[PDB]
């Protein structure tokens, strides 16, 4: 049997930042192999669970040789034998075996790094790209045309960032591009343009873990006004050529005291006054709604609070008929959760993190619900990558017409991006970059496309 | 037949720091594939596009047009094993004696490819293909890697006033591949905490080190010290230090002296005191490996500054690595001169720098008849391409450098010297102290 699996064992191995993580390696027996690893974020509440060991004497806590053992001692002896080809019924297997919604037992990292080696494993059998085997055999699509990913992160603040601005991510998005290729022209030229213009302001231009940049920057506006001037300095219009994308992740200044949106690093450092900084959620909206108007912002990544559901369908209903809202950590790439998103029409667009959820399988099932919702699905790396480029395929297999995998530095980011270069140029006219119209979830201003 | 080549084409990809570098596919008739992409750092010429209009001017559309309409071609129907001759093809199809007219870039990609394609066709490691197939070394046991690791930046492209340019650690008490990941993995955490108690920023360099405002070298080297005892290990003989000096960039050849030159323009350091003759730079590095556990230097002292090369190798060289880098620029011709005169102990081997696969190893090579060890290097600009890898393994250099703990272009190299570990279980051998054959390390340092 060209497809039944002969070996599988896993073993740890590092991501981008120097943590610990899983590699799972899938042997078939017609020699075929498929190799995968996890990446890892920088801890939710529904996500997953990562497994770490917790040992302080080895990697400060972060060892993943249990999950690791979880592989080799628990999962692999069920698994030998399977057709590798037979994904969704070796991701029921792994999920029954844990037994826990939240795959507590054998770790959202061990069970994910087979559920893809399996697929990398087969594909190679079947000597086809894994874009392809992900389309034509996971999915059953019959796809021979593909939709290449718009990318969106150059500036970075919020709870890891080492700057007084509160937002987390600021993301450049190339939708006037028509090829992958120039998508990634215009990024690289407008993160190089960038570059100077913060190492001329005497800001520092060391990375941070997604290859942007973490200014000494004052406030948000400050940013997104330096992200225009990139634009431009690069050649580029600001909003047709290349728009601008938030982050947010506003639940991690959501004051649940008060039920406001405290913008605490600009307080603590006494750029904001308190009071006027201290946002109820309809001023939140607000504010975001003006930054959208002020700047060429096409999405917005967790405005409010995971917490503040209420908030969220009022600010879908706002924007979101021109913006795209797009929910993460609201639904943690959860598909009984992406359901009560659609039912209350909470956001217009998911995040898909595949070990927030922990199979391939399951990952599907969450892109098919945002697909019947007319939500857009942007398939999404981790502040810990590895050179890892399944996202990349994943993201042309399924159509979605969009990726969040970081900057134009450090090749765990990089590596995606030559990823889906090499489909795009595999592909050829069977490739197709749509820029603007990769949304179908929204309708954007024709203002803002030009 | 097997290894016929079938086809070959070049395409633009980015490299880590998100400039434009070459990937080279190369297919064979039976079907398997090999893909390789190039790094970007008496060089041999890396071929750039100078337009103005794309990518401020260094594209690389020229280099991968030579590969598609000038090296393909001439490829095409050949035995993707036969390396030495596809390599002479291509050094001869270019006809100068630096790449010019190709582009070392566009060479390398394709000489790259070759082998990774043959290797695939072998169905063989990429090491075991490269040790037993290219260099026929006739092996099943191989040496693991002894990383450097390049924590602290200074020098030319560091925006600090530490004029040294790169400051390793290196784990040489493991007995291990893994647990040497593990010594630096915590390592470089611990000093991750401690500069961020220091107020210093913790975002990272090309390399994936940091590059914090210090004010000296023995700041950087005091602060990697303390990481390694905070991490729970011992200086010297379980994690020492190696040193990038990069003395090319701050020698002043008007008046033969290793000037400090950014520690003097932030008046750091006083100008006379700190502008050293030959004589005063070896005293220098000499003091520094008294008091920090310094095992190796690069470039200590000037490309230009071949007598002082000779006379460090002959004072510290007994005890101490004395590595040339651009001193060769990984030039069998050139590394022939370093023997001969004793230039060093140790060469920098960089692909890139020469261009092919084959005139990489004859450098090797050289340095092995010579009893230098080999130091196989990455560039500050890689990608996720993982051959300096299974090429370190390959020659058993057991010794090299390809970053810190962060960043997957350096990390996708350590995952791959796993992999490697794993795979072959008793034939892996992880030396630690007794890597290196081309120094006897002071027993005080490595006890």
């Amino acid at each position: 049997d060209l497809f039944k699996i002969a070996d599988l064992f896993a073993y740890q191995v590092f991501d981008s930042r120097g943590f610990p993580t899983v590699a799972c390696v899938v042997k078939l027996a017609s020699g075929h192999t498929g190799e995968a690893m996890v990446p890892s974020g920088a801890t939710g509440e529904k996500e997953a669970i990562e497994l770490r060991d917790g040992d302080p004497k080895a990697y400060f806590g972060k060892g993943v040789s249990q999950a690791v053992q979880n592989v080799n001692q628990t999962i692999a002896p069920k698994l030998i034998g399977l057709n590798a080809t037979d994904q969704a019924a070796i991701d029921a297997l792994m999920i029954q075996l844990d037994g826990t919604p939240n795959k507590a037992k054998l770790g959202a990292n061990a069970i994910l790094a087979v559920s893809l080696a399996v697929a990398k494993a087969a594909a190679s059998a079947q000597k086809t790209s894994l874009f392809k085997y992900l389309a034509n055999q996971v999915m059953g699509l019959n796809k021979t045309e593909f939709i290449l990913t718009v990318p969106m992160n150059v500036i970075n603040g919020g709870a890891h960032a080492d700057n007084n601005i509160d937002f987390q991510e600021f993301m450049i998005m190339p939708l006037g591009a028509n090829s992958m290729h120039q998508a990634l022209k215009m990024a690289s030229e407008t993160f190089h343009a960038l570059q100077k213009l913060l190492k001329q302001r005497g800001l520092n231009t060391n990375k941070g873990d997604e290859g942007g940049f973490a200014p000494n920057l004052k406030l948000a506006e400050e940013a997104l006004d330096l992200m225009v001037e990139a634009i431009k300095a690069a050649g580029y219009q600001p909003g047709s050529d290349i728009a601008i994308a938030l982050d947010v992740a506003a639940s991690e200044f959501y004051d649940d005291t008060t039920k406001r949106y405290v913008f605490k690093k600009g307080i603590k450092a006494k750029i904001l006054d308190e009071k006027e900084w201290s946002l109820t959620t309809a001023q939140m909206i607000a504010y975001l709604k003006k930054l959208t108007e002020q700047y060429p912002i096409i999405s917005i990544e967790d405005g409010l609070s995971e917490h503040d559901w209420e908030g969220m369908e009022t600010l879908t209903k706002t924007l979101g008929q021109h913006i795209q809202i797009v929910g993460d950590d609201l639904y943690c790439t959860n598909p009984a959760i992406a359901e009560k998103g659609v039912a209350h029409k909470a956001t217009n667009s998911i995040l898909i993190k595949l070990n927030q959820i922990g199979t391939l399988t399951e990952t599907i099932k969450a892109i098919n619900i945002a697909k019947d919702a007319n939500w857009s699905q942007v398939i999404s790396h981790r502040s810990g990558e590895t050179e890892d480029t399944t996202i990349a395929d994943l993201a042309v297999a399924a159509c979605t017409g969009q990726i969040k995998t970081g900057s134009m530095s450090r090749s765990e980011r990089i590596a995606k991006y030559n990823r889906l270069l090499q489909i795009e140029l595999e592909l050829g006219n069977n490739a197709k970059y749509l820029g603007w119209n990769t949304f179908k979830n929204i309708k954007p201003q024709k203002a803002l496309e030009h």
